[PDB]
């Protein structure tokens, strides 16, 4: 499934490029520009642990968050980051770019690896 293709063909996104953030764009958006730290970010999201959603559309709503601001987890910040307005990507990330040994109980166990199916739908400046 969507997870394992990530893992076997997803580009490493990361500077320290120790796989910890792994991408596919699975469709492609227009624009020369991605979103730069800042910016208000507008997204449907399907995120789940890798193991086997929670979505945006289960709240009929897009998720909206800043950029770089820590509001969201690293994964997030270094994704998006590389996304264009219009683009869906799937995201693998290793727990290091999420919620790390300590976990966020109850939705998030220690050490847990995240996968994630982003659309950018629109970003705007500071
Ligand atoms: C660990 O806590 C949660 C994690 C996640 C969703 C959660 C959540 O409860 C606070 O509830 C949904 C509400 C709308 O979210 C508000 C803020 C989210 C924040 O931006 C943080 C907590 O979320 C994130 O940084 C990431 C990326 C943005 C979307 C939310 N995401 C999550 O980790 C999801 C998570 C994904 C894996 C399946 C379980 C839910």
């Amino acid at each position: 499934g969507a997870p394992a293709t990530v893992t076997e063909q997803g580009e490493d996104i990361t500077s320290k490029k120790d796989r910890g953030v792994l991408k596919i764009v699975k469709r492609v958006g227009n624009g020369e520009e991605t979103p730069m730290i800042g910016d208000k970010v507008y997204v449907h999201y399907k995120g789940k642990l890798s193991n086997g959603f929670d979505s945006s559309h289960d709240r009929n709503e897009p998720f909206v968050f800043s950029l770089g601001k820590g509001q969201v987890i690293k994964a997030w910040d270094i994704g998006v980051a590389t996304m264009k307005k219009g683009e869906i990507a799937h995201l693998l990330i290793k727990p290091e770019y999420a919620y790390g040994s300590a976990g966020s109980l109850p939705k998030i166990p220690s050490n847990a690896t995240l996968f994630f199916e982003i659309e950018l739908l629109d970003f705007k400046g500071e």
